[PDB]
């Protein structure tokens, strides 16, 4: 059901992306892409659209990096304690004071360190003077996953609830078992019990709530998710966490709302889009009920333009020769129009491959020599402003081109519009109806995605009052402005 009557030049594009399909010719998948970003192809084999399934994003479930990984099942135990644990070549104390090594194996309790230098000799066969390697702390590892198995399979209160859990669940008891032992996991009697009747926002509670977790929370609240999600999400990108998790289609289609709203038009067309491909990557089952075909992926659909290079391509070349300054001030205004979307979305991911140039008495406007397209949005509308402004910049900033002080043309443009209360109000809505359409939309994140773009906008209406540069918006302290 892919309609969009407001925009029947979008939907005609899309027309041909089906019927492509009907005719076998399929969205290939662009190899330095995402493994979930492909090329959307029309009946003459040419390029229309890069189409972006939400189950293919790199958090993807449908992802096909992470695919080998989901796998392994319970075998993800190794990679899981490994980043729970790190790894250590010499003597450390864990979190409760006692001697370890390797990856989280404890020595003693005792707080004498040739206790532990000893009864390290007597596990790696050698006098190890309390340093060992990688082999070595390998192989201690093995065994005290073994242990753990064991400790969980050998007792009464922890092996039925074991039994009853899903591949990833176990791992995530094991996971329990090996930093607290055998016995000590079998005291919270009350979430194996809810464990066991399989309700997770039960049980996710009560671990929430433990001497451990207590001492470890970072630890515990990743696995007391892996409890209730059934899944690694956790242990994949731990963390961006700027960001809702699996919405990036969302972003993309949403930098192309603001972009309609705010008229830039440096935003090529993008919005919700299902497509069915069989060069998509779906589940085996998915495959086998076609024999009724594949199901289409809900995904972003950015219209495809032509005639243009890399950001970077072109600047590198306006350096060495600069452009007469009639055509670089028509540069300037494009980039005026970047800076305003990234900085109202608050894009935290735009280098210089992000975004694209293109360089070539009346009725009628002569045509640009000079103009940008902004591509790749589906990591904007971050939950939160990010920790170090240095992990999650704006790359612009640095730029030359960040130092002139914003045009007339685009407080004109722009200072209306944000200045109008009921702007904001109607673009607040019109993202809220693109957002609620996901399964996994939540009203309070949204709240605080809402709240980061309403203090980005309350900057940049100051920022466009005062003339200041892009360089001197940035550098404003960012503000929330919270219901
Ligand atoms: N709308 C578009 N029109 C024309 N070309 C595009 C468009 N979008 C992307 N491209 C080209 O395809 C490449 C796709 O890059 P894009 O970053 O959008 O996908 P991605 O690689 O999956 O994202 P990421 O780099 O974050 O993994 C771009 O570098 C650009 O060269
Ligand atoms: N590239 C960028 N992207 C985003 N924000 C930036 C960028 N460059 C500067 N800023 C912002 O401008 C401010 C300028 O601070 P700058 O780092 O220049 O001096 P500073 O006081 O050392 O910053 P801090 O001590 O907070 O790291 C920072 O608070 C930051 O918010």
């Amino acid at each position: 059901r892919n309609e969009f009557p407001e925009d029947p030049e979008f939907e005609a594009v899309v027309r041909q992306a089906e019927l492509a399909i009907e005719r076998c010719i399929f969205p290939e998948r662009i190899y330095q892409g995402s493994s979930g970003s492909y090329f959307v192809k029309d009946p003459q084999g040419r390029i229309i659209a890069v189409f972006k399934p939400k189950n293919e994003e790199p958090y993807g479930h449908l992802n096909p990096k992470w695919t080998k990984w989901l796998q392994k099942g319970t075998g993800n135990i190794f990679e899981m304690l490994r980043i729970d644990e790190g790894l250590r070549l010499k003597i450390y104390k864990d979190t409760e004071g006692y001697y370890t090594i390797g990856i989280g194996h404890l020595l003693t309790k005792s707080p004498s360190l040739n206790a532990a230098k000893s009864e390290l000799d007597k596990a790696i066969g050698r006098n190890t003077n309390g340093v060992i390697t990688k082999d070595e702390a390998e192989k201690l590892f093995n065994q005290d996953v073994d242990a753990a198995v064991r400790g969980i399979l050998r007792n009464a209160k922890l092996k039925p609830v074991y039994d009853s859990l899903d591949a990833v669940r176990r791992a995530a008891l094991i996971n329990m078992v090996f930093q607290m032992g055998e016995t000590g996991v079998a005291g919270f009697t009350n979430s194996l019990r809810m464990l066991q009747q399989k309700r997770w926002d039960e049980a996710a509670v009560n671990l929430a709530k433990s001497r451990w977790y207590n001492q470890t929370p970072n630890r515990a609240k990743r696995v007391i998710t892996t409890f209730r999600t059934g899944t690694w999400d956790a242990y994949k990108n731990l963390g961006r966490d700027c960001l809702v998790l699996n919405q990036g289609y969302l972003s993309e289609a949403g930098a192309s709302l603001v972009d309609q709203k705010l008229e830039l038009n440096i935003v090529p067309r993008t919005k919700v889009v299902y497509l069915a491909s069989e060069t998509f990557n779906y589940s085996a089952i998915d495959r086998v009920k076609s024999r009724i075909g594949l199901p289409p992926k809900v995904g972003s659909f950015q219209l495809f333009v032509e005639g243009y290079k890399d950001a970077d391509y072109w600047l590198r070349r306006f350096e060495a020769e600069p452009l007469p300054e009639n055509t670089n001030r028509q540069l300037l205004l494009q980039f005026e129009r970047l800076v305003v979307l990234d900085y109202i979305i608050r894009n935290t991911d735009r280098g210089n491959d992000n975004w694209l140039i293109k360089y070539d008495d009346w009725v009628v406007v002569k045509e640009p020599v000079i103009k940008v397209a902004a591509i790749d949005n589906g990591l904007a509308f971050p939950l939160k402003h990010p920790d170090s402004w240095r992990a999650y910049p704006f790359y612009w900033a640095w730029l030359p081109q960040a130092k002139v002080p914003f045009s007339q043309e685009i407080k004109d443009l722009i200072l209306p519009k944000i200045s109008d209360p009921n702007f904001v109000k109607d673009l607040e809505e019109d993202l809220y109806e693109l957002f609620k359409k996901d399964p996994g939309f939540d009203r309070g994140q949204f709240h605080k995605q809402i709240a980061v773009m309403r203090g980005q906008i309350l900057n940049l209406t100051q920022a466009l009052k005062d003339n200041k540069s892009p360089l001197h918006l940035v550098q404003m302290p960012p503000v929330i402005v919270e219901t």
